[PDB]
DNA sequence: TTGACTCTCTTAAGAGAGTCA
DNA sequence: TTGACTCTCTTAAGAGAGTCA
């Protein structure tokens, strides 16, 4: 809500209700032919989710907490960054999952920046294969490698230059 | 069904039209500190934009063809690939802009692969700063950087580990 | 047959808000 | 107050199809 205290007293009780969800551990290449390990705390597949949370998409949760006798309610993954500017560069700011798992919600996997910084993190080389993200990635992206292109560039005549 | 000769008569008559588009040099980063060269063939910012062609979004356009009394229209991008399968890997293939430049129809700047493969290329290191593409870029994603994150993971209490 | 407009849709990273019990 | 559902929207890389003269 508006007070600092309140939002405050809003990320706390959020953490504490993550704090209990299953931890789950995934093992991520890193880059450069290395593998570190995760620890994801996953919402629950279906109801019950836990103190606050409801499902609004297949993959989309809400918190919800009752202020001064008002509903307050945020993206699931926006609330370890209530005090943060919600937008840079004129471009709003997202939740952006470090460990590329959306049930995650565990904050030490959480990153707040621009919608285009957020998808790169899929192509990202990883912590040990490169990145350059100021904001370290925690894992090799799952879309990085070569890709599979069907066909390259190409001409018929002799119109073109590179 | 139009033959295959019928195809190549039109991948002729798009590259004869589009070879005629303005050709603006711009210079960009290739990737470890170097820079080269590229020849953008644009299409025009209004109409008309050449034969056969018409805009259906602010950056979308079509190209239109009427061949033994019906006409065939195409995304103005795709007609270099006609001839190539449509899919790859279950995912429909797309026209991805190598030059990162939207109005160009250059089909030396073009490729054909999935959507997720296209993306990717915005924040690739480029052909000198160790793009892995087998289909290479030629150059430097545009977004390719250390991003501009404004808070990293954090957790106010004790009860994450990553 | 052609030009110049019109409209909505796809994807996968993300959002906000209303209806009931 | 809290839970469990419903719906549509944003972005920036991409699409198909209709109307009129
Ligand atoms: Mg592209
Ligand atoms: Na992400
Ligand atoms: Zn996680
Ligand atoms: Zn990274
Ligand atoms: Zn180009
Ligand atoms: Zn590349």
């Amino acid at each position: 809500a508006l007070t600092n205290a309140q939002i405050l007293a809003v990320i706390d009780s959020w953490e504490e209700t993550v704090g209990q969800f299953p931890v789950i551990t995934h093992h991520v290449p890193l880059g450069g032919g290395l593998q570190g390990t995760l620890h994801c705390y996953e919402i629950p597949l279906a109801a019950p989710y836990g103190v606050g949370f409801a499902k609004n998409g297949p993959t989309r949760w809400q918190y919800k907490r009752t202020i001064n006798q008002v509903v307050h309610r945020w993206g699931s993954h926006t609330v370890p960054f209530l005090l943060e500017p919600d937008n840079i560069n004129g471009k709003t700011c997202t939740a952006s999952h470090l460990c590329h798992n959306t049930r995650c919600h565990n904050p030490l996997h959480l990153c707040w920046e621009s919608l285009d910084d957020n998808k790169g993190r899929n192509w990202c080389p990883g912590p040990n294969g490169g990145c350059v993200h100021a904001v370290v990635c925690l894992r090799q992206g799952p879309l990085y490698g070569p890709g599979a292109t069907v066909a390259g560039p190409q001409q018929r005549g002799s119109h073109f230059v590179v």
